[PDB]
């Protein structure tokens, strides 16, 4: 709704909530490797980051033609 | 196009506004909350100590769109 996109990185755990009305694409880059996910509207994605990647992670979210990206480290 | 970019490194937080309208950024860490206005095409650099980076939150509000980034 009002919170269109929310990203949380607590310990090694990445949570991405899609508050839009259409699915979005999520790329998580950590330790040289990038993993890709599709998050449907109204759902939350939980990804575990390996140790020594827990503070050098980047989350990129694309909703349509719009990209945001959130980076730690 | 990159609309809202939030980067936390080297004891600093950087927020870039890629939209066509000004946005409001709230940085909450250690109880204290501060508010900033970031104009389109600009970047806001705010200090965030690494000690504060385990309970920090950045909220970007562009119109009726709200985006939140949490660290711990």
């Amino acid at each position: 709704g009002h919170m269109r996109i929310e990203v949380r990185v607590d310990n090694g755990r990445v949570r991405v909530r899609n508050g839009t009305d259409r699915p979005c694409r999520v790329r998580v880059t950590a330790g040289g490797e990038t993993r890709e996910y599709t998050v449907n509207p109204g759902t939350e994605l939980e990804v575990e980051l390996s140790p020594e990647q827990q503070n050098n992670a980047e989350v990129e979210v694309e909703c349509g033609n719009e990209k945001y990206r959130f980076q730690l480290g």
